[PDB]
């Protein structure tokens, strides 16, 4: 309290081990006085793909579209489509955005990676200047929750997948740092389809527990060398 | 010589810098005498979403969907839907895979992200066991041909972006080299929108100018330590 938190979530199915995350940050978010809203994209039939649809009224130049010049023109002149405009919305008001999903191609899937390439439009996410440290976004928290196939072991330096803080890079550092964003410690659940039952009760929990302290939280250096260096 | 290439190409304006790369690519292999096929997924409104309308038979657990476990299943017994399994049959007949777009998000546009994840599902781009090495696309070649805003100083390890080999790691590890193809060296034309007129056309040229020699390549070690020293 009173803080706000937007809940990005990208799953399809409710009973999922991602819909269960999500409905407990929810629960302990709500528990503990925040106001909590929740993008659940595939119920939304959220449009992932950057189009001139994206724009409503006429281009700014109607034969050769460029979809950032276009989209930074509309946001200035308040003429995004809604879709957008309501995720932004929702961005502006959050003081904590947490994005749960499960881990496609060591990245977000991409319904996902749609909502980053059209709701974080130049004017609104970042500009010149206004990236990195000074993004537009400075002052929020943003945090990934991770659900992955692979295990904990696959996800080291020496391991066949590499160090997890490798596949982060695009996403904490280029995506939300680039925004401004204060990027907090991905929250990473490792491999639940092969797990117990118990280890899953056990994720859920530190997620839950977690939670009860984000606002104490420091956010991570978010660096080239926190993600690659010794 | 006798070669079959498959142009997965990701921009909304014909007359884009990107589709200028393309154009030359197809221009050029056609020269050649290899056979080109473009996906040009824009054109196609490509469905970017994991969804359940991916297949169309009875699902093995219709109580809880799980998309990698009924893809899989639908790709063994010929049920996914026809624009994936139209993608497919591309893949399996091209020697070489051209991805071209420009970088979003340190990454792909969504509507090429989720290309990948809905064509090279398990079962046909890799299983469990049969990735890296063991994918199921071995002896195929694949090379990302990418765009950027940022200029090659912003993309080095002490710039402001971290070096452009970073970025590439979940596309070229985590995706390409995870189901078995052998990746070529990218091509990455940075800035044009701020290069000069005279340093664009020596952009495209460049590249047509190494695909005249691109099936003497040798692919990289696509490894852990090529893409981040240390
Ligand atoms: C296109 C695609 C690309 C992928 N790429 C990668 C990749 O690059 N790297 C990688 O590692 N993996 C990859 N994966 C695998 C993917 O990341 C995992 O399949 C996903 O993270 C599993 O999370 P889930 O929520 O869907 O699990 P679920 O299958 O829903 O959950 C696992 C089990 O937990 C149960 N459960 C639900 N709630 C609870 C609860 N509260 N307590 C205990 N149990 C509960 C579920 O019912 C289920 O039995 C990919 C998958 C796909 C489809
Ligand atoms: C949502 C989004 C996210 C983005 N994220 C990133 C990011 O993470 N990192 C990053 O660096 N950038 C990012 N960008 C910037 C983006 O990668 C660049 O805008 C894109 O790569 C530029 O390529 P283009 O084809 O669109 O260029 P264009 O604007 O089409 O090309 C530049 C100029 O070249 C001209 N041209 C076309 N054909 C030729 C020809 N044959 N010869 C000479 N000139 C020609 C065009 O007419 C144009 O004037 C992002 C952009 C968006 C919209
Ligand atoms: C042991 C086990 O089940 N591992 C999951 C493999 C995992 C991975 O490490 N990379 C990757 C890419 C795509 C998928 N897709 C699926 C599970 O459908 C899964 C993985
Ligand atoms: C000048 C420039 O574009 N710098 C590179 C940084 C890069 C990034 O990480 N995210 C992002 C988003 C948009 C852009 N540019 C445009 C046109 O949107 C560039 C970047
Ligand atoms: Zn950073
Ligand atoms: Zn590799």
């Amino acid at each position: 309290a009173g803080k706000k938190v937007l809940i990005v979530y990208a799953h399809q199915e409710p009973k999922s081990f991602n819909g269960s995350l999500k409905n407990v940050a929810v629960d302990e978010l709500s528990r503990q006085g925040c106001t909590v809203t929740v993008s659940d994209l595939y119920a939304m039939n959220f449009e992932p793909r950057a189009t001139d649809k994206d724009i409503t009224g006429t281009l700014s130049n109607p034969e050769v579209f460029n979809y950032g010049v276009e989209t930074h023109e509309a946001y200035k002149q308040r003429s995004l489509a809604s879709d957008i405009t309501d995720e932004q919305k929702k961005v502006r008001e959050a003081d904590l955005v947490i994005f749960q999903f499960p881990l496609y191609w060591f990245s977000v899937p991409a319904i996902l990676k749609g909502w980053m390439d059209r709701v974080l439009c130049q004017g609104f996410a970042f500009d010149i200047p206004g990236f990195y440290d000074s993004g537009l976004l400075q002052g929020k928290l943003a945090l990934l929750s991770v659900t992955t196939g692979g295990t904990a072991e696959m996800y080291t330096k020496t391991g066949v997948n590499g160090d997890s803080r490798y596949f982060l890079w695009p996403l904490q550092h280029g995506t939300l740092h680039f925004c401004g964003f204060k990027v907090l410690a991905p929250q990473i659940s490792f491999a639940p389809e092969i797990a117990s039952e118990e280890e899953r009760k056990g994720m859920v929990a530190a997620w839950s527990q977690r939670l009860q302290t984000i606002w104490k939280e420091e956010p991570i250096p978010c660096t080239a060398h926190w993600h690659f260096g010794q």
